[PDB]
């Protein structure tokens, strides 16, 4: 087979290593790879130095100076595969040096303290916290600087305000009411804005007429006049202002607080915050936030610009200063790192905090070991934020591109401080410069929409979580192939230009050509274009760049498109596209699915367990491939072995497939010849008609695992024994149970059968009366255990093919309290193609299948070759994407001319082209028919009749000319199969990749006869074997009570789910063929009354005669 490349815009940079966001936020995080020495301090290093020097001071006894000297974690306790096998948080070990100091002669220095085990990252870029492999997804929220924004509901003008994250630390606002007063407020309560530049040193005459002499506002700072005349003094008077009834005298403690240290923040001095500002307002910093303790005399460079701009802000233009929260260089990205330091120093903060309180405890000097540091509070912290947080979850690996996704998803909930449930609609939609830096189509649908996203093709998290986008810099009418990672801002103050525009190299090529400046599109000329766009993957995200002719399926369906192969599940035979657009490969690749070769060499042994290379190097290394093993969601993951004994291999090359690759190459679901017509009605609103053709071989076909465990409790009432008995009834149900107890591996499990058998004891802790007759009966001398046993629950299960057991004397495991022993059951099961499931392509056509037809008869082409799948044309015209219907149509070229093409996103293949490689496969379609002995059909010609009389055909032409103009069209002549007369009108068909979708734990139909019961609401629920009730909502009353459906809705109150009495009587009566009982009432009812009762009120029901009736059957009369 070959391949065709058809869209030319040169390709001038390759995509970013596409886990970078997960990978290197935590390699910042944790600079542990690297000495002390090295400078990037930030996270862990950083976090520690700003909570490490404890000083307490005077309360008796002090001076303490406990002081950090470098962090080192080292030596994992377990590894990976033993951390999965075993139930572990494979998390590296940590042990700083500490040295606390004395104010009495002697400083003991306790080397190290393991507290706090954190978690590692895999190479991939996903954790392992317990059992199953866990993803940290990224956050979006408003950056720690100062912005200004137009007042709430009075018309006239706007308010300043300070942003300051950590949420401990002030959050203020300039407001200015000129009846008599002006609003500064950190807390709540508002004081003088002057006040404030007063105690710092301002006074009336310098400040007025420098800073706003331009300004009339100005008079509105010199009015309390009587105040501003006493400079210190306004320290304490504002002291005064905040309210408790606090010293007056505390000479400069609170003013601290809202200078250097805590509140405002330790974010990196130089680019976290001050960009914020030059940029924005004001010039300069002294000391990260507004900071200095040297003289007692403060100094702040911040207060009076944030009030400049504000006077500047309203006056004119200084410049136009109005911020649009929206733009992304005020909304900044968290990665692992950060969301994993900050945990981190929270729980820094909890051991200082028990740790001060030992300062004072420690009798005498030996207090550095156990006397200040205890490693619950971190471990605890940590191990919480891996575990328990929101943010982190379950990888989801369905097939490697998802988990790769999952990985690199952006969300918005999360914190707290950041974007809750409350506002969305601003921060839903797509802003304008979400360019490059998130796609527009990658979101959910669904309630929380555009909030959770994935981020774009060569987005990048520079220093600070800022996506910016790379744009290629444009010097005059000359483009180059430089690039700048600019900020959200900064693109706005240039003329940016999209990658369409005709380029001969540097030379841009058309007078008219577009550009947008900020979020307005706007026809620029090449002398004005300073910045170009990169490419047109960069806009979108990878999971979307995956969809072939993008350009013409609306963004809306797209997006189904987008996460319809996240929901791919690996088949056995994996094929990728006859059309892709050019990340499938670095999709497997980026994703770790398939094993690549390090260096060039010869490969020595090919098991199917191993691949035993030998590098030229004189080297030789065993890979091992994960055979099969479970995926978090149940798909196989396979890595079979595509490189024989004996071969030089490249660098880089794949010596084995992922799950789902064909030959390096992305593949779900399997490339398909599809006729694209209306069947009789198995293809109606959108359901997909099938060739059992497709079953015989073994084409949609994937294999599934479950793992059912049981566990052996210790009751008070005996230990549970797991034994091969099974107290009452049969030796054909213990057939497989081979081993004593546990079922033996291969063997075909049905719903119904004992994967483990175990053993409680009867009652809760008597024996039984009427139970004691019986036994002794026909056999006294009974076993009184009763059968727990695991079984197959209804639904399905395979063949067991491991099994895992932990008695008593445990390896290095973690038995949990009351647990004597687990037993796990690893069962596989081979997923055939069936009328429930539901497959769907690229781009978004979605469906389920509602017949699989005998390939006897469905619609065959003119040669006997059948089609495989039936598409309903009506599902294309309101959806809009005629990609797929462009597919198909290059497929139909591919499938004669034996090759697969790769279409680019908007650059790809033409309209033109297309046709043009449709008339190569007319001769190879058409050519062997003419060679082979025969020409045209009855059936063939009276087709073209019709189709003439449409106006496909050029009237007059001969039939061989015709059908090639017809087939150039992308549809040719079809059979019936059933009749073997024509289908009137020549049909579309073609090679239309089709993926299949996973089976949720729902899909697994519920029925419900009768089951378990709530304990303290009476209403239906399952669980474990038995399916669980039907809700039967409001919406669904409703429905009933407009129908006479009187006693259908009575039965739904009554009979079905809470009548107590109701119900047992109603089944039985069932049972004996008797027309169910009437009604009693419903617990629902009584649990009212009594809840009623609960209360003062008194509810009784009355009669004909305004006198007693009875709910409570007789429960209630008194003794």
């Amino acid at each position: 087979m070959e391949i065709k490349r058809f869209g030319r815009i040169r390709e001038v940079i390759p995509l970013p290593p596409l886990t970078e966001i997960q990978v290197e936020s935590y390699r910042r995080a944790l600079q542990a790879d690297v000495p002390p020495e090295k400078r990037e301090n930030v996270g862990i290093q950083a976090a520690f130095r700003e909570t490490f020097p404890i000083e307490e001071e005077d309360k008796g006894k002090g001076g303490l100076v406990l002081d950090f000297l470098e962090y080192r974690l080292g030596e994992p306790p377990f590894p990976q595969d033993e951390c999965r096998e075993k139930d572990l948080t494979y998390q590296a070990p940590l042990y700083a040096r500490l040295q606390l100091i004395h104010k009495d002669t002697g400083l003991i220095k306790e080397d190290e303290v393991f507290l706090g085990h954190i978690p590692l990252m895999t190479e991939d870029g996903s954790f392992i916290i317990n059992g199953a492999d866990r993803v940290i997804v990224s956050q979006i929220h408003r950056s720690p600087g100062v912005y200004f924004t137009p007042d709430p509901a009075r018309p006239g003008r706007y308010i300043a305000s300070i942003i300051p994250l950590p949420k401990r630390g002030p959050w203020i606002d300039l407001e200015v009411e000129p009846n008599g007063v002006v609003s500064m407020k950190v807390n709540k309560r508002k004081f003088p804005l002057v006040l404030l530049l007063r105690v710092l040193g301002y006074d009336q005459e310098t400040l007025a007429r420098e800073l706003g002499a331009y300004g009339e506002l100005v008079q509105g700072l010199m009015d309390e006049s009587v105040f501003a005349m006493r400079p210190e003094e306004a320290l304490i008077r504002l002291f005064t202002l905040l309210r408790p009834g606090d010293p007056p005298k505390r000479d400069k403690a609170v003013a601290y607080v809202y200078g250097l240290i805590a509140d405002p923040r330790r974010y990196d001095l130089g680019e976290a915050g001050r960009y914020k500002a030059e940029e924005k307002l004001g010039i300069r910093l002294s000391g990260r936030t507004l900071a200095r303790f040297e003289d007692g005399e403060f100094k702040d460079e911040v207060f009076l610009p944030t009030l400049r701009y504000l006077f500047a802000l309203t006056a004119g233009v200084p410049g136009h200063e109005v911020d649009d929260i929206d733009h992304l260089g005020n909304r900044r990205i968290r990665t692992v790192g950060e969301l994993m330091t900050d945990q981190f120093r929270v729980g820094l903060a909890r051991l200082a905090r028990g740790v001060r309180e030992r300062m004072l405890m420690g009798s005498e000097d030996s207090l550095t070991p156990a006397k200040l540091v205890n490693s619950r509070p971190l471990e605890a912290a940590i191990r919480e934020f891996f575990s328990r947080s929101q943010l982190s979850q379950f990888k989801d690996e369905t097939n490697p591109l998802s988990s790769l996704r999952h990985k690199r998803r952006i969300s918005a909930l999360g914190p707290g401080g950041l974007t809750r449930e409350r506002a969305g609609f601003d921060v839903r939609d797509v802003h304008r410069t979400h360019y490059g830096r998130i796609c527009p189509v990658e979101t959910p649908e669904g309630a929380n929409i555009g909030l959770i996203t994935s981020l774009a093709a060569y987005a990048r998290v520079d220093e600070l979580g800022f996506i910016r986008t790379p744009y290629r810099r444009v010097v005059g009418g000359v483009v180059t192939d430089e690039v700048v990672y600019m900020t959200a801002t900064e693109e706005d103050r240039y003329t940016i230009a999209q990658a369409n525009t005709p380029l001969e190299g540097n030379r841009i090529a058309a007078e008219r050509v577009v550009a947008r400046r900020k979020g307005e599109p706007v026809i620029v000329s090449p002398e004005e274009v300073e910045f170009m766009d990169v490419s047109p993957k960069q806009v979108f995200s990878v999971n979307t760049n995956l969809i072939p002719f993008l350009e013409h399926d609306d963004a809306n369906r797209a997006l189904m498109g987008s996460n319809m192969q996240t929901q791919a599940v690996p088949l056995i035979r994996a094929q990728a596209p006859v059309v892709m657009t050019g990340l499938e490969e670095r999709v497997v690749r980026d994703s770790l699915a398939a094993l690549y070769a390090e260096e060039d060499g010869e490969v020595a042994k090919v098991d199917g367990n191993r691949i035993v290379v030998r590098y030229e190097d004189g080297r030789l290394v065993e890979y091992p491939l994960r055979r099969f093993y479970r995926s978090n969601q149940g798909t196989a993951l396979d890595q079979r072995p595509r490189v024989v004994v004996g071969q030089r291999v490249r660098k880089g090359d794949l010596l084995a497939d992922g799950p789902a690759s064909e030959n390096g190459f992305l593949a779900l679901g399997q490339n398909v010849l599809v006729a694209i017509m209306p069947f009789d009605g198995y293809n109606f609103e959108d359901a997909i008609v099938i060739s059992e053709e497709l079953l015989k071989r073994d084409f949609y076909t994937s294999i599934h695992i479950e793992r059912y465990e049981i566990e052996a409790r210790d009751t008070k009432l005996g230990p549970e024994r797991i034994t091969r008995d099974i107290p009452h009834l049969s030796e054909a149900a213990l057939r497989d149970l081979d081993e004593e107890g546990v079922v033996r591996i291969g063997a075909e499990v049905k719903p119904g059968d004992i994967l483990v058998g175990r053993t409680s004891f009867k009652g809760e802790s008597e024996p039984t009366p009427e139970e004691r007759l019986l036994r002794s009966i026909f056999g006294e001398k009974a076993r009184d255990v009763k059968d727990t046993s695991l079984r197959v629950p209804p639904g399905e299960g395979g063949i067991v093919v491991r099994t895992v057991r932990l008695r008593r004397g445990d390896p290095g495991v973690e038995l949990k309290p009351g647990v004597r022993e687990v037993v796990r059951v690893y069962v596989a099961q081979k997923r055939k193609l069936q009328v429930g499931d539901k497959l769907a392509n690229r781009h978004g056509n979605k469906g389920v299948v509602a017949k699989i037809l005998p390939v006897e008869d469905m619609p065959h082409l003119p040669d006997g070759t059948p089609v495989d799948v039936i598409l309903n044309p009506l599902g294309v015209p309101s959806r809009m994407n005629l990609g797929q219907i462009l597919e198909t149509h290059l497929g139909l070229a591919g499938y004669f001319l034996g090759q697969r093409y790769i279409s680019p996103i908007f650059d790809g293949a033409k309209e033109p082209e297309i046709k043009e490689l449709l008339a190569q496969a007319f001769e190879v379609y058409f050519g062997k028919r003419k060679g082979e002995g025969f020409g045209v059909d009855k059936r063939e010609v009276e087709v073209l009749r019709r189709a003439e009389k449409l106006g496909l055909v050029t009237p007059g032409k001969t039939p061989e000319e015709q059908l090639k103009e017809l087939f150039l069209q992308g549809k040719v002549v079809l059979y019936d199969g059933r009749t073997g007369e024509p289908i009137e009108g020549p049909i579309v068909v073609g090679q239309m990749f089709i993926m299949k979708l996973y089976h949720m734990v729902e899909d697994k139909m519920h029925a419900r006869s009768t089951g378990p019961y709530s304990l303290i609401t009476q209403q239906p629920l399952g669980g474990k074997a038995q399916f669980g009730g039907q809700r039967f909502g409001e919406m669904e009353v409703w429905a009933l009570e407009a129908y006479g459906a009187a006693h259908t809705l009575q039965e739904m109150l009554t009979l079905k789910s809470d009548d107590i009495e109701g119900r047992n009587a109603a089944y039985e009566a069932i049972i004996k063929g008797e027309d169910v009982p009437e009604p009693s009432v419903p617990e629902s009812f009584r649990v009212l009354v009594k809840e009623l009762q609960a209360l003062a009120l008194d509810v009784q029901t009355l009669d004909e005669k305004d006198n007693p009736v009875d709910i409570f059957e007789g429960l209630a009369s008194k003794r």
